[PDB]
């Protein structure tokens, strides 16, 4: 079974394991071997094929992989089909940059087909880069037969979904004020808008509107967007709000009563009161008269007008605000637009014609000053929407768009969300639920070229709508031949016309493509070409038991999945969501190619291994909140966890080969208490890690396993090395091999979801079988020993205290010390059974357990000046010296009694209060103390000549052993040793001759004054010459 561990880099090991997986079809087999087992349904969120993966993209892939691998080992069939997101602005803008073009006109000049072909080439390149990263990460997901949103079958399924929605009356065209990108030149959905808010500072202005058929009378109108003033059509007031005409100097101003003292400043006199109902119908003069409004420039009532802020009179521009649009339409007032598709001023506004409307703000203000209509200006700091792709400021623009009527099913939305288990829980009614509660209809139409065509044909004659669900329906309705090979993209589908079933007129397809989020949201149905194929497989693969993606999908794939599934089937498409916090750099800053702070995950995988990167991503911090990350954490994962497992595994393999241990052979076993302890810790770790994984606590399970690995290396193997080093297969050595074999097999199984490469290396070399075809190990409670674990933990605490004392007092563990005393308050731990271990680890001749420190401490008394200065006056220092002069028993007496007296030099006796004396408990001479509260270790640090000489003899023994290894001698060869050194070394060697002979297989030992051709070694601070003569 066991072959060998070799000097190989992490990359070489992982490449070898990957090749093993390829030759054996291990991923395929881990799916197929679970046929007939219960299903665990997993949906892969399709990464966008528009860029190179960064380290953040390794998080979800890792977590998904863990889940899938874990669910496979606990007896589920987990089908994993990969997907790529290939449409939309996320691809189009990058391709435009590659081509050095921008805007729809440039694309039309370039050619729609040529631009689309460029998009296809780009997405293919990025797909391959993503695929290589995914394979090197060890995330098993089928990328040889993935779903791709640009494939015809996927688009046909999307078309079927959209047509079914249209059948329900929930897909409609409407002229609405929608968020709009002036650069991308398209409307955007509400989730896209939610992804792009930034804090900005701009100007809100109060402007005078001359009342008509009056003189020196002006309405005070308010706006937060000065650039819409040329498009003014009306002024809005609340009908039940009280307004005032107030004289100020030569003029009269109309303003809300509650706001007049704020708007009017310096001097004013209120002449009359009017309700907003009365101000209705009064005409006025617009600040800009470039635009001609045939019906407008009046005052109207609107219930949303507030007296909390502004003036109570609100400028209304119907094309650039939803409320303005609704109110202007209700009163019959006319709709005017002064902005082109790029956000620039149209010809109807001459002075700024051809400039972005927002950038014209400042000039507008001065223009207002030159017409003498400005009244106030104020800075406004607020959240404003920016495009989630181009980063341009958005505009609210009247535009004809296609909507999915999500609001019609809002209740069902909420119901479906109520059935979903969210990790972390707060997303359910927080980030996600709050977005559901504020639902607006889904604007899906994009005036772009690369994407899923909106499959709605409209009759030029009577505007009847037909939405083909399939290529067959498209062919059926077409007025001309349509080949079976038709590609469902622009411009090919724009050359397909239909005959209107109503009037036989020409039906043309609406030109738009759909929002990319619809493509990804349709994957449960489109990944298997439902309902045209794989109906049984689709039924078995719906809904998902889990999905796991980043938190941004709360305004993304989580929403688009929920929306498409609710509109199409009414059902929730997933039962459970893992919403992952984004990975940041070590400073907490978001990683970007522009910033240059993005770590290359491929380089990290090459340097430290995918196992290390995954472990760092899982164990350094939880996946729910934003995660600081660094190369250092990957380094620490590799050195502390992965390397440790590899070293233990190689140790086992080497010595099992040398001693000819065969796990199939039945040996007589003499299991020690350390074997039992490590087995108990193993099965306890199995239990706790399983419990955490069942609740998707990856971090806690990883940390538990890491604790077990540290205990296995630093304590079990290190203290059991002699049993592997010894010669002859006694019961104790066989028990050691059996214990380590069980630990390695079960541990590699536990680690299989976390660190798949090294886990398979260990498991396959030890068992001949891949760990990823294995069952997750069960906890054997009969091997759990809670008492032994508790006692061993106490022993470890004592050992750490002893080491701390030795380090504080520069007493190297190679130097034996006389005693350790452990003061313990309770008989919790059977210390006797561990005496040897403790005496071994701290190198002490005696280990004594005491219930009190009476025999180990003394008391030293001093005076508290801050509490007793005035009482003793000039005698304070004399009293303090007398206190420092009392005997040990006097200090013990003060500690017991609390009352003390000091007899000063003059013979005067003085009484000391408890608060006057500062008490110090010191260790007895030669002793040093460390304490964790529960345990107090007192170490005898006093050195004798005998102790020092024993230390020198130990150093000589070690030097001789090292020299024997250096000269490559047989382990059974008895040697003639010649030793030269000063008299301290000679006396130490002579006194401990017996010990040297027990620890060295010496035929003769000669102490010589001078050694010819001898090796000079360092024994402590001394130099000693050694020489071997026979059997060298
Ligand atoms: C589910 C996929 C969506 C439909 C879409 N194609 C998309 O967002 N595609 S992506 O490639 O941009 N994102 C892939 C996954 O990585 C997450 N992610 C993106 N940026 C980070 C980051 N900085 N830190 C951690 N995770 C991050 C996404 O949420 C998605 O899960
Ligand atoms: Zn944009
Ligand atoms: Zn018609």
């Amino acid at each position: 079974m066991k072959e060998v561990n070799v000097r190989e880099s992490s990359q070489e090991r992982e490449q070898r394991i990957q090749q093993q997986w390829q030759k054996g079809n291990v991923f395929q087999q881990s799916v197929q071997n679970r046929e007939g087992y219960p299903s665990f349904v997993f949906y892969e969120g399709p990464p966008t094929a528009n860029g190179l993966p960064h380290v953040g993209h390794a998080l979800g892939r890792t977590i998904k992989d863990v889940v899938a691998r874990y669910k496979t080992m606990t007896g589920h069939q987990v089908i994993r089909k990969a997907g790529w997101d290939t449409h939309g602005l996320p691809v189009e803008l990058g391709v435009e940059k590659q081509l050095g073009i921008s805007g729809k006109h440039d694309i039309e000049k370039y050619g729609v087909e040529a631009f689309i072909n460029k998009c296809k080439e780009s997405v293919f390149v990025y797909e391959k880069q993503q695929r290589t990263f995914t394979e090197q990460l060890g995330y098993w997901v089928d990328m040889e037969d993935p779903y791709i949103t640009l494939e015809n079958s996927y688009i046909e399924s999307v078309w079927n979904v959209l047509g079914t929605i249209h059948d329900k009356g929930l897909l409609y065209k409407g002229h609405r004020v929608s968020p709009y990108c002036p650069s991308c030149q398209t409307s955007l959905s509400s989730h896209e808008v939610a992804q792009g808010y930034k804090d900005v500072k701009d100007l809100t202005v109060t402007v005078k509107f001359k009342v008509k058929n009056r003189d020196n009378e002006y309405f005070l109108g308010w706006t937060t967007t000065p650039w819409t003033l040329p498009s003014n059509v009306a002024l809005a007031v609340h009908e039940e709000m009280s307004y005032v005409r107030a004289e100020q100097g030569d003029s009269v101003y109309i303003v809300a009563e509650a706001l007049a003292d704020k708007v009017l400043k310096g001097e004013y006199s209120v002449l009359s009161h009017h309700k907003g109902n009365e101000l209705k119908g009064m005409s006025y003069e617009p600040p800009f008269n470039f635009v001609k409004v045939e019906k407008g420039h009046e005052v109207v009532t609107a219930d949303y007008v507030t007296d909390q802020s502004g003036t109570g009179v609100v400028h209304l521009a119907p094309a650039y605000g939803e409320d303005d649009y609704r109110v202007v339409k209700e009163n019959g007032f006319s709709f005017v637009n002064v902005v082109d598709e790029k956000g620039q001023y149209t010809s109807e506004v001459p002075p700024f014609q051809g400039r972005f409307v927002k950038d014209c703000d400042v000039d507008i203000v001065r223009y207002l000053a030159n017409q003498d209509v400005l009244y106030h200006k104020e800075k406004h700091e607020h959240s404003y929407p920016f495009c989630w792709r181009c980063d341009s400021p958005l505009l609210y623009y009247a535009n004809e768009s296609w909507f999915i009527q999500t609001t019609a099913l809002k209740e069902q939305f909420l119901k479906n969300n109520e059935s979903v288990k969210w990790y972390p829980d707060h997303i359910k009614h927080g980030r996600f639920g709050k977005f559901l509660e504020n639902m607006v209809d889904w604007n899906i139409s994009r005036k772009r070229y690369w994407g899923t065509p909106l499959n709605v044909w409209e009759c030029e004659g009577c505007q009847h709508q037909v939405a083909p669900k399939s290529i067959k329906e498209l062919q059926k309705h077409a007025s001309h031949y349509v080949d079976d090979s038709i590609e469902l993209h622009k411009p090919y589908v724009d050359d397909v016309q239909l005959t209107c079933p109503v009037c036989s007129g020409e039906m043309k397809r609406t030109p738009e493509v759909i929002d990319v989020w619809f493509d990804s949201g349709s994957m449960p149905f489109a990944q298997y070409h439902y309902p045209f194929e794989n109906s049984e497989l689709f039924q078995k693969q719906f809904p998902a038991d889990v999905i796991a993606e980043g938190i941004d999908q709360t305004r993304g794939w989580f929403y688009s999945l929920m929306a498409v599934s609710t509109l199409f089937t009414g059902k929730a498409p997933y039962k459970r969501v893992l919403s992952l916090g984004h990975v940041l750099d070590e400073n907490g800053q978001k990683m970007s190619k522009s910033k240059g702070n993005a770590l290359d995950p491929v380089d990290l995988i090459h340097t430290f291994g995918a196992d290390a990167l995954r472990w760092a991503l899982l164990a350094d911090s939880a996946p729910w909140n934003p995660k600081k990350f660094s190369e250092r954490v990957v380094q620490e994962a590799k050195s502390k966890v992965i390397d440790t497992l590899v070293n233990v595994y190689g140790f086992y393999v080497l010595y099992a080969k040398l001693d000819g241990y065969d796990p199939e052979q039945t040996y007589e076993l003499k299991k020690t208490k350390l074997d039992e302890w490590i087995l108990s810790r193993l099965h306890s770790t199995v239990k706790r890690a399983t419990v955490h994984l069942e609740d998707y606590g990856f971090t806690s399970a990883a940390r538990e396993i890491a604790v077990f690995i540290e205990e296995l290396s630093n304590w079990y193997v290190r203290r059991s090395r002699d049993r592997f080093w010894s010669e002859g297969m006694d019961g104790e050595k066989a028990a050691a091999y059996d214990t380590l074999h069980e630990v390695l097999v079960t541990l590699s199984q536990l680690l299989a979801p976390f660190t798949p490469f090294v886990a398979d290396d260990v498991h396959e070399n030890l068992t001949g079988k891949s760990v990823h075809l294995a069952d997750y190990p069960a906890c054997d409670q009969t091997k759990v020993n809670e008492k032994l674990e508790k006692e061993m933990a106490a022993v470890l605490q004592v050992v750490e205290l002893g080491r701390s004392i030795r380090n504080t007092h520069s007493l190297k563990v190679k130097q034996p010390l006389q005693s350790l005393s452990l003061v313990v308050t309770e008989e919790d731990v059977e210390w006797k059974a561990y005496r040897d271990v403790i005496k071994d680890e701290l190198n002490v001749k005696n280990f004594n357990v005491e219930q009190d420190d009476d025999k180990l401490v003394s008391y030293v008394l001093k005076l508290d000046f801050k509490q007793a200065g005035p009482k003793f006056g000039k005698q304070v220092n004399e009293v303090n010296q007398a206190l420092k002069n009392l005997s040990e028993e006097k200090g013990k007496e003060f500690v017991e009694q609390g009352k003390l007296s000091v007899t000063l030099a003059s013979g005067e006796n003085l009484t000391l209060e408890t608060e006057d004396v500062l008490v110090e408990k010191v260790p007895k001479e030669g002793f040093a103390v460390a304490s964790n509260g529960m345990y107090t270790a007192v170490l005898d640090t006093a050195l004798t000549e005998e102790l020092v000489q024993e230390g020198v003899a130990r150093e000589v023994i070690r030097a001789v052993q090292d020299y024997r290894k250096k000269l490559d001698l047989p382990v059974n060869s008895r040697i003639n040793l010649e030793l030269s050194g000063d008299e301290e070394v000679q006396k130490a060697v002579a006194k401990f001759e017996t010990l040297l002979q027990e620890n060295l297989l010496l035929h003769s030992l000669s102490v010589k004054e001078t050694i010819k051709n001898g090796e000079t070694v360092k024994v402590g601070t001394k130099q000693v010459v050694l020489r071997v003569l026979n059997q060298s």
